[PDB]
């Protein structure tokens, strides 16, 4: 029995997976849902820590689901789940600034940015580990 899907990475009960290419946020959650996944929603402290450093070391900007489409300052993640306060300190330094007009969050450096959500960047999905 496998946990986890062919070279995904493995981590607490989820499976999580990197993209080898580049899409805009609305096709990386359509990335995940075909493969029956979400673009990642972060629910744990540890959870943050694992994700931003995969996306770090690799040297690449990844989208997360989370944006505030739904109302301009309300951050919320694709499952409805709203950005907490404990969440928020893992923004960058000045950021979310909405520079531009900026509604998707992503991985950048030590913590996320707001940025661009026709910016096409690379994403991380996540589902549940099967039971063996
Ligand atoms: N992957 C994105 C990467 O981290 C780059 O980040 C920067 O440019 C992104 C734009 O693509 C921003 O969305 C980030 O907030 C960040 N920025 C931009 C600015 C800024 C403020 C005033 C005038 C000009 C620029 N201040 N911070
Ligand atoms: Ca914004
Ligand atoms: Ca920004």
């Amino acid at each position: 029995c496998h946990p986890c899907p062919w070279e995904w990475t493995f981590f607490q009960g989820n499976c999580y997976f990197m993209s080898n290419s580049q899409r805009n946020w609305h096709d990386s959650i359509t990335a995940c849902k075909e493969v029956g996944a979400q673009l990642v929603v972060i629910k744990s402290a540890e959870e943050q820590n694992f994700l931003q450093l995969q996306s770090s070391r690799s040297n690449r900007f990844t989208w997360m689901g989370l944006s505030d489409l739904n109302q301009e300052g309300t951050w919320q993640w694709v499952d409805g789940s709203p950005l907490l306060p404990s969440f928020k300190q893992y923004w960058n330094r000045g950021e979310p600034n909405n520079v531009g007009e900026e509604d998707c969050a992503e991985f950048s450096g030590n913590g996320w940015n707001d940025d661009k959500c026709n910016l096409a960047k690379f994403w991380i999905c996540k589902k549940s580990a099967a039971s063996c």
